[PDB]
């Protein structure tokens, strides 16, 4: 039985099972077992490179983000989010008001790589990415893996917007 806040690895997140089994292998070994810390989701990504969590999103992760001028007398919001034993966030990041503007023109391209901006050039708006080829796909490589130097094993992820 997995520890109070651990389920074994890959449970279904509605029912994270918390007791697994192991059995005598023919070779004289046991069947591995574990017990991860559990894992809630991350924080929304409009807040991406603001908050720092003390242990990544397990449970009872503590996650605080970065806020200035925001007294707590006036009680708006939480700067700090607790991960729970169901798979939930105890509180909210709540958006601060240190955080306006517009954003620059994305000048630097590349010749497939499109961005489509509907919404403008504002912070926090959303522009499509899209490819002038209608079979290729926006996809970041890593710094390790050039265009051509994509292994076959390697799965890129997709970038959909920015």
């Amino acid at each position: 039985k997995c520890k109070p806040g651990y389920h074994v690895p890959g449970s279904s997140r509605k029912s994270k099972k918390r007791a697994f089994k192991t059995q005598c292998t023919q070779d004289g070994s046991w069947q591995e077992g574990a017990c991860v810390p559990v894992t809630c989701d991350p924080p929304p990504p409009k807040f991406h490179g603001l908050y720092q969590c003390t242990n990544g999103f397990q449970f009872n992760s503590e996650c605080r983000i970065k806020c200035e001028d925001s007294d707590a007398s006036q009680g708006l919001g939480s700067n700090v989010i607790h991960c729970r034993k169901d798979g939930t966030w105890n509180g909210s990041f709540h958006v601060c008001q240190e955080m306006q503007g517009q954003c620059s023109v994305p000048n630097e391209l590349n010749s497939n790589l499109k961005l489509q901006c509907p919404d403008g050039y504002a912070i926090g708006s959303e522009c499509a990415t899209s490819c002038l080829d209608h079979n290729s796909e926006s996809i970041i490589l890593p710094m390790n893996v050039t265009v051509r130097d994509i292994p076959h094993w390697l799965n890129p992820t997709r970038v959909e917007r920015v």
